[PDB]
């Protein structure tokens, strides 16, 4: 729908969650929002959303986050929770179903300690983009590489489905977003020497929650020719 | 004592960690492994410490954090725990007495988001190893002034004692280890436009935790001066 259409620049600012509802402040390509919006999906929490356009930004947004990230929750209380680990973290403990993090100490501190593992991922997005030809793309598939052989390390360990077992569980879904686009970025062949990892990457593509929120190769491809000519409609990209 | 002498390289693989203790590896001046050990102290649990040799590294260290950095953690079953905040979380799950963090879902996301707004203060620790001069100096002392400008405005919405309300908490032991080194780095005017920040160092140092561990600016220039000479003997500066 253009219900999904971005708010920006001159929007003016949203009125009060409705009891019973909460609201994520999202952006529809962007992977740390991207964690928020799969913990939603998979503890079937009720919400709205409301895309910001990170190129062409509304001033208010600066009072739900004062760093202008997606993504930010907003309660009925009118409580704000942001940065991605700490939204989703929220979300599991402040609502019922699931429980997407382990309940023993241990166990949770392990799915934390795997997700500083994966931790120099996003940034190579940042790489990716200042990639200009074949050298650079060698070297930036290396550095994947690198650190795809420590996830794989730990799935060689446990021998189970996902990071946290054989359920799909909280970690799964933090570090999923950056998988998810790497066939877009033609990063696909960096999980060849990783052959858990790229099965962890088949079974996530089937959980139900992953399936409902995949975004296809083509739009993830419009929106970063737009991002990357600088467009304010970059956000907008499909509607 | 010499008892808290560092353990280096060619040193044995210590023993298994006794029933009712639990053991960090540490080194006595990193501000990381004093969070665990404020922690340790403030929840009166059991413990023995294992300083690394941070210059000289045993090779089994690797087998307790692959990363090869302190702190980490070792309890009785065998158990590793690493990441500095991971471990202190850890730490206030596991064990009785004062709870560190709050169980309100929200609050507990607020700690983390002040923990967030921190998170560019120990990169400038590297800044200040940098600043060879007066020019360097002035240039560091207003990096510091920015992020404790964000601190200040947490304190004044709050108008709290601590980060976390008039109790200390879990996100004030997270932080201090930085603010403990500010006088020795010569760094003790970027608080004088942060009143709230100043007296909150004040009410610090007045906590029996913090007192106890508190290290002298003698015995951190010790430390740093062997640190930036390279010297393997720096983690054992005084003993
Ligand atoms: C919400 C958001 O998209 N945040 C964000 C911050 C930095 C980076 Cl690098 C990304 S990205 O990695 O998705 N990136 C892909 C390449 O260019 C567009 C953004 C996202
Ligand atoms: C355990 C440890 O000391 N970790 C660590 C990592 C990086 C930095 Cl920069 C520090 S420091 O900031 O204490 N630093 C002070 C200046 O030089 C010595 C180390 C600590």
């Amino acid at each position: 729908g253009e219900s999904a259409r971005s708010l920006g620049k001159g929007s003016a600012p949203p009125g009060p969650v409705p009891e019973g509802s909460i609201r994520i402040y999202s952006m529809r390509f962007c992977p740390f929002a991207e964690r928020t919006r799969l913990v939603l999906k998979a503890k079937g929490i009720r919400h709205e959303v409301i895309n910001i356009n990170l190129k062409n930004k509304p001033e208010w947004f600066f009072k739900k986050n004062p760093f202008g990230l997606v993504p930010v929750l907003e309660n009925s209380q009118g409580q704000l929770i942001y940065e991605s680990a700490i939204t989703c973290e929220y979300l599991d403990e402040a609502y019922p179903g699931k429980k997407l993090l382990p309940d023993d100490p241990y166990e949770k501190a392990c799915q934390k300690m795997i997700l500083e593992l994966f931790s120099k991922v996003p940034s190579l997005v940042g790489s990716f983009i200042r990639s200009q030809n074949k050298e650079d793309y060698a070297g930036l598939k290396e550095e994947f590489r690198k650190e795809f052989t420590k996830l794989e390390e730990v799935l060689t360990n446990k021998k189970t489905t996902f990071f946290g077992g054989n359920s799909i569980s909280m970690i799964d879904y933090l570090i999923w977003p950056w998988f998810e686009r790497l066939e877009a970025m033609k990063l696909n062949e960096c999980v060849d020497h990783t052959p858990k990892l790229k099965l962890w990457m088949a079974a996530m593509k089937e959980d139900p929650t992953v399936s409902a929120l995949l975004t296809s190769e083509k739009d993830w491809q419009g929106f970063l020719e737009l991002y990357l000519q600088n467009s304010p409609e970059a956000c907008d990209y499909g509607l």
